[PDB]
């Protein structure tokens, strides 16, 4: 295909030809729209060393952007840093619970709130910390694990915007305190992977 | 031992002394309070022959009254049945604790959730419900709930009961929070051998 209508706009703005061509490729993919890239974001991109900019746009184009409700703010997140899971397991999980999945540069959030949730959030009394998570793991394996403890209100897997893997920990909020305590009691020191034991702590002792 | 302060109140109401005696004995056990039974239930009891009234009270005494919110309606249910056992409570306690769901027991039904805690908006409805048949008559929701929990999120579960026997009628309805879960339950659990030689019959409520 030919260049998009916004290609010469990028060039006029003073972007390096190579950087402008890469961003335009992103435009034609549909990952991003030119109408949602502010002059601030373009300036930041312009301030990048050329091969730096190419890598950032390269990482953006070659990343799983499914369930990313804000592609623009995501790219900006990638830029600040430089400055996925089994899709069919995920699909089946989201279908059967109806829960939202939202991915940002530093987090993959499952639910929070669940569909049709009434009243206040459970809070931190119903929340547990889950540390020492194997970096290769995602919520497709974490969610079924914690579902046995009770009803997940949310699950937030913290992500490394650079490495692409998780930061090795997550928070899980259940709909009540007893489920949280249940998770601590039964899943602390759980060998989720050969040689890899999780660390589960109640957020509010 | 001595009789409760509600014993003479029963006698004043015109209850046969023998019937009032047995009812007051039920009061003592804590399974029932005089405040719980309303006049409609007592009148129905008074119309009963003494031999009949005594056995209605006997069946009530022997009933699993755990999680029965409406004792009056339960007593009336036994009476209407006459003119014609339970879950592992440690399992139930754990389930109810981790989910926070209500459990309500009537003479003809054991109901889990419906609605769940903190449910806002539209009920899932019949489109998200499955029929579960050929349930072994000795099975209760302590075993049925963990089975259907793997399929999706249970909005409610209604195990139908035989007021005559106190065992189930061999079928239940399960409503999930969406239809994908319901369809999932049908696909994965139809003909599920829940006990050796006993396979469940799961049908979507709305084909």
């Amino acid at each position: 295909g030919e260049r998009t209508e916004d290609y010469p706009k990028l060039l006029e703005y003073g972007l390096d030809k190579k950087v402008a061509g890469k961003l335009d490729e992103i435009y034609k993919t549909g990952k991003l729209a030119h109408a949602e890239l502010d002059e601030r974001a373009l300036d930041a991109l312009k301030e990048f060393p050329v091969d730096g900019a190419l890598n950032v746009l390269g990482q953006f184009l070659e990343s799983n952007l499914e369930h990313v409700s804000n592609k623009s703010a995501y790219l900006c997140g990638v830029m600040k840093t430089y400055r996925g899971p089994d899709e069919d397991k995920i699909k089946k999980i989201l279908e059967r619970t109806g829960y939202t999945l939202d991915v940002t540069t530093g987090q993959r959030k499952y639910g929070g709130p669940p569909p049709h949730w009434e009243g206040n959030v459970p809070g931190n009394g119903c929340e547990v910390f889950c540390g020492k998570i194997p970096k290769d793991m995602y919520e497709d394996e974490l969610i079924p694990l914690f579902e046995n403890c009770g009803i997940i209100w949310d699950l937030r897997l913290m992500m490394d915007p650079m490495t692409g893997t998780n930061r090795g920990y997550a928070f899980v909020t259940f709909t009540n305190r007893e489920a949280a305590v249940n998770a601590v009691r039964q899943l602390d020191n759980h060998e989720i992977k050969p040689g890899k034991c999780l660390k589960i702590n109640i957020s509010v002792p």
